[PDB]
């Protein structure tokens, strides 16, 4: 009931709260997933305003589920559904601050949620993050598999005008392999609202 | 729960079971429903061969629930779901033979399905049905409502190259109002069974 529960579109629930360096924020996306073809459609809103840290760098952090796995490689995130799992990292950006995010990512009702927090810490001012100086795009790269959960790792490059990632997911109630992600970032031109819109594309 | 179940998009599955007249065939739809937008997109294919019948015939007994409600009509089939309903129907084709159908609509895991059948009698040879000579198009009709049950008439027009329905739902586990329908048939190209493309527009 893992991969039947994706053979389709599935709505798509995210909640953030968050915290860096003491600016609290939250955020809230909803859309819609197609894991047969490595497809997200998301739109992302700033319920508390004008959010104090870049849109790129809650792109890892806001439904992996919905990635594309070969048909050879059905049996190697969609197995520990609908009871779902807990997604955690530790994202450190170098020479500023780090996240230190746990999410939850199960099945309500009908809908695919991302419950999640994010705590930021060390950041420095006028830095890449703080002074908004971060480009608004998104590059390509693998995300690489490994307590009954899975492991992962991977490196973030963000366009800076001019991030290490270490992650745990544990099931609610695998073997070696990796997924490529290329991501598209942009904006609802009819949106007053500090927003993101995603379409995002990943396979393994 | 009822409404909010439709909120949005939910997929659909039709599976009807018929017999007119000894002659044996099955369908099976796919597709998706847009309750906020009285919204239907749908593909059937006889499963058995050749439809012995023509596929119009068969519009109105293959998910209501999808119908658009205005927001000051909310509180007048959303209402039995998830549970479901039994949708019950005697059609009568002039100087032509009965249908008798009896559906179960229900939500069946994430997915609403409609589970059917049909029973067709006394219809007659080179006839409008069993000749083939009825038009692969649809009218424009308005569906009335009125045992702890809905019940329903209205008559539908088939265009010949040259039928009444009377109807019942009842609850698995409501005032006075009506329904306004707009149906586009069209064929898959790429098709080589024997199919129906289905959209379709209701409102109350």
């Amino acid at each position: 009931k893992g991969e039947e529960l994706f053979t389709g579109v599935v709505p798509i629930l995210i909640e953030l709260d968050g915290d860096v360096n003491g600016h609290k924020f939250f955020v809230r996306g909803e859309g819609e997933g197609d894991a047969t073809i490595g497809k997200l459609s998301l739109k992302f809103i700033a319920t508390t305003g004008k959010l104090p840290v870049p849109w790129p760098t809650l792109v890892t952090t806001l439904v992996q589920a919905f990635s594309r796995y070969p048909d050879h490689m059905k049996r190697h995130f969609k197995s520990a559904m609908p009871e779902g799992y807990v997604q955690e990292r530790t994202i450190y950006f170098k020479d500023d601050g780090t996240y230190k995010t746990r999410a939850e990512v199960k099945f309500e009702g009908c809908t695919l949620v991302n419950r999640i927090e994010l705590k930021g810490i060390d950041f420095k001012e006028d830095g890449n993050i703080l002074g908004h100086k971060l480009e608004y795009n998104f590059n390509s790269h693998k995300v690489y598999i490994t307590n009954n959960g899975i492991k992962a790792n991977f490196t973030i490059r963000h366009n800076v005008e001019d991030a290490d990632h270490y992650q745990q997911n544990t099931p609610i109630g695998p073997d070696d392999h990796y997924l490529s992600t290329q991501t598209i970032l942009s904006k609802d031109l009819n949106e007053k609202r500090d927003h993101m819109v995603l379409l995002e594309y990943v396979t393994a």
